[PDB]
């Protein structure tokens, strides 16, 4: 309990959010239309403590597409289902790019890590194996509903349809990775990659996801039912690659002045979490160099300078 | 407070001594004589909790040279007297080989962190500038004897003599340096690599080392004297860089597996840091192929296995 | 005019040939039962001189897949029909592995060189365009014809078919060079992979290829017909490129000890020039590590030591 | 004889010349003052063929040092000693930058090749060995006054001192080679880099360097003394690799378009040979970003356009 009075804390959450609303630069990803659409203006910050209590400021009741910050999600799910061992025996655990800058495999023919899209791809491809990929998804959706404590989660056909139609780069990954037998024996490859882009499509509110943060910091525990969603082994697991592989090629900075595990996506959300104490929703379309929303690192910076939040404080 | 009692917790201590005290794979570093000397057996574990409790187990009074140990302590002290702005204007932050497998520097021309060797050698050139060597040395040495709480602190001539005679890495690192302009204006870089060798020279034993990591692991505060020995900026820059850069190219799975700060050497001594908790300094002549003390490894995973000590537990 | 007699010339192959015949190291291509279905024991040479003087020593009548040797070949009818200029608007020229070990492509976002999968693709997606594959590949065949002087060119289905089924990587690079906008506007990827993997293929004897060579050690003109196929200007960079990145990795050991322009091809083919002399086809399936056929490399360092053919000797 | 009117050639020469003039751009290299000095519009070329006939335009008659011009001349000695086999057991022959871009060693812990200045340096440490440097330059002084036929072969002891204290990089060469033990057993690292900078600073003239080039152009014996000064394997090693690395990373592109063995120098001369035919030494001070010289370069390309020089023309 580093927040004494919770109606303080939300008074300087709204004074951060203020001051990182004047935080303008940044460009809207534009590589398919249902993501260039958006306005550079949205802004929402959600709160959801280990307690249940909650705070919104800003457009916190728009939806918008997980994208990448569904890996952390994904990830942990196989990890509950599978365990540690298991699903490292496919994906790496390593934070560096130690020599391999934009290679898909390191030198072990395995990806680098869950964070990454090749890493991404492979764990889709182990969750929930022998059934469909229309049962595969169900699945994934009740696990989030969960997660989220029954809040929002939709799903964007258009964002679906329009990755799936563009990610050449992502075939490239999923035909590589079958050419090293990367994936579970018997895996269909083309049907993985449309798991992925489903995945990447699915969308939440800051409302909503701001719980499912909030459920990893509350080890496992979604702090507005309190049903038990993820194992102690996924949640740790999930936090340890978030805090070292969230924000792209961000991370190395952004572990060092903020010191708290998140995962960025191409939406401009951010996936924040404090243990023990909340987890968090940031969202503003405008993205960075490295493709982490603008308002959302100024944001996380004055949240660890004000409260002391980092990990080593 | 995650001790509620400190004697049964030194009784698992000593149980998990006990159990990597049977690993004997490993090999002693002989690229020098005097570290070719030590016996495979020697093994010390020395426990130093914020309190100021204390408690040691093999053996701990059998002195040894700090190695790559003394990287986060003097980085801790440029920090400390200059400040992180100043001091990251020299060295980068980031943990990955990103895309620089055994390079000296980074695409900016920077080392890439305080805890690899040219890293070290540049935050050797800001401490103390304008005084003399033997200035420069005293003063680090007085400071280490605050973090130690003016326990065990000494010198091995033998061990400064061979390094500077056979670190022909360390001088082609400092040529290199030189070469993009790394150093501070009117850097005698000769004389900086002395000073380095000198600092890696350093002794300590389990004991006064585990202090100095007690010290880390309490905001700066000397446990044993309650002296302000670094500050709190000082303390939290060097833990995050620890946890990510403090154990070689195992910094990945360590930090997956082990989730607390540490820095190995060459000697086999690895600093432990139980943020909030406690400091430890094992030791363990034996390293692996990473360089890592083998029964130093294995007591790390053991402790946070059975103490749940993980930074996300 | 080297060879004062061809007589005696023709002696010394056979020489070599028996030579290079007691070499039984390596092992043949097996990714595909098409090529994994050729004794090891299969070896053969033939000669075609710019003058049309002919000699074949042992196999020189099985049929065998072009493969890579195809490379250079397809390279010199997209420079023959479009010019140096435009095709190297698409593709590279250089024979370094640069600081690219493995990539699909360089900084520049193009392929290396023509000799590489990725640079064979896009030279594939330049030729003819406009025309269904089934023309293009009619277009090719009949290319092919006039460089052979009419003798042994046809087509193997069933490589083609397995070749498709199992290049995953293949499609991996294409998928890529289609992220990166490496093809001409307008082009249907999959379908230059299909055209990609029939030109791989064609298949030709010893003696029909070696008159392949004969006609680019003769400026473009086939030695048996006199006809011109190839321009100047397309046989002088085919050549160059040979020389450089024909013999995979090994290019620089072959270059240096043999200086001759070559190409070799999983089947076990190595397609050897002569420059003002003669061209030639050494076969034998067994490869080594390289890929390069085992007794076709001895054969080439023996020629050259013996003959004094190294084009700075 | 591709030169069947030695006069009407001459005549061609001088229009290039002319034409090269033109040619502006580039920058005078300054990292010393001995070659901040030079004027930008020093430019001269001198021809020597195979026979022995001569023709100058320009500036032919100003000394200027060799640089790295003295790369494969250095090599050319070293084989002409002790054989390739030794040569090559301490330095590569690859020309690419594999995977490599900046290291000072491949993976087998050794210089690419006798290009670079790694390799420059070890070659260096093979000659003459046992002897001390001021017997070792003698020799090499004789060797290259016989390679010129008695004719311009100074030194520059400015260029030397500046060389020598300036030369952080090649000092942090000199002590990652000693670490790697690349020099021959008892070698004096610190007396090789002294004897380096001494052969860089070895100087000449248009005039005397083409005599140099002529006399690789002609297996070996100079051209107006008619003297055996290099064994055919030392001529051949070297024009093999001065065609694959001597126009540093432009070596792709030169091999592409200009097909002759050349070396480069940072004082703006390059060293080009048309086996079998002459030597030609061309030189201006600016340099291009690749560190050619920028007149040079026009000229080479010119040359081998209007005469067909390329060795696959
Ligand atoms: S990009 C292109 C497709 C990939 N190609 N290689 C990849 N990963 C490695 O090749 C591992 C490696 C990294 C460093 C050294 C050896 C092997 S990914
Ligand atoms: S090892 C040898 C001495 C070094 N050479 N280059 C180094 N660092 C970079 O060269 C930075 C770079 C990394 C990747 C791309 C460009 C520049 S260190
Ligand atoms: S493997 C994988 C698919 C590829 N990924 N990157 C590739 N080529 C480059 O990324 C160019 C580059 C080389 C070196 C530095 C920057 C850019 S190919
Ligand atoms: S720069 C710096 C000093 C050097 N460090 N490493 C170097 N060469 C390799 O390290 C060989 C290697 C290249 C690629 C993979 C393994 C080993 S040179
Ligand atoms: N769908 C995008 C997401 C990118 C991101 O969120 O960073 C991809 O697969 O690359
Ligand atoms: N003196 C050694 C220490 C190595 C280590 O502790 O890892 C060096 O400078 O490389
Ligand atoms: N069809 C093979 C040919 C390999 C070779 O000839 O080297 C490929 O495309 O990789
Ligand atoms: N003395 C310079 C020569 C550079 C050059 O000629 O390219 C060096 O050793 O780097």
């Amino acid at each position: 309990s580093m927040i004494p009075d919770f109606m303080s804390f939300t008074s300087h959450i709204d004074e951060l959010y203020e001051s990182a609303k004047k935080q303008s630069g940044g460009k809207v990803a534009d590589y398919i239309p249902q993501l260039a659409k958006f306005s550079p203006d949205l802004w929402g910050v959600s709160v959801c403590t280990v307690d249940g209590q909650r705070h919104s400021t800003g457009d916190t009741k728009v939806p918008f597409c997980l994208q990448s910050c569904v890996k952390p999600l994904k990830y942990a799910i196989a990890v509950n289902d599978l365990g540690t061992e298991y699903v490292h025996r496919y994906v790496g655990k390593e934070p560096s790019g130690l020599r391999f800058n934009k290679l898909f495999l390191n030198e072990d023919d395995k990806p680098h890590n869950p964070m990454v899209n090749a890493g991404a791809i492979v764990v889709t491809s182990l969750i929930k194996q022998g059934v469909n990929n229309a049962e595969k998804f169900d699945y994934v959706m009740q696990f989030l509903n969960k997660m989220a404590g029954n809040e929002y989660v939709g799903f964007s056909n258009a964002t679906f349809q329009s990755e799936r139609e563009s990610g050449d780069r992502n075939f490239a990954i999923g035909y590589y990775l079958k050419e090293k037998k990367c994936f579970p024996e018997g895996t269909d490859m083309v049907g993985i990659l449309d798991f992925y882009f489903q995945l990447c499509s699915i969308e939440v509110t800051c409302e909503s996801a701001s719980v499912m943060a909030a459920t990893l910091a509350n080890g496992g525990f979604c702090p507005i039912t309190g049903e038990r969603v993820l194992s102690p082994e996924a949640v740790r697991n999930t936090l340890s690659l978030m805090h070292s592989c969230g924000m792209y090629d961000f991370s190395g900075q952004f572990a060092f002045h903020v010191g708290l595990p998140a995962k960025s996506g191409v939406a401009g959300g951010i996936l924040l979490v404090v243990p023990n104490v909340m987890g968090m929703m940031c969202w503003s379309p405008p993205l960075d160099k490295m493709g982490n929303s603008v308002k959302g690192i100024h944001f996380c910076h004055d949240l660890v300078s004000l409260c002391n939040f980092h990990n080593y404080d």
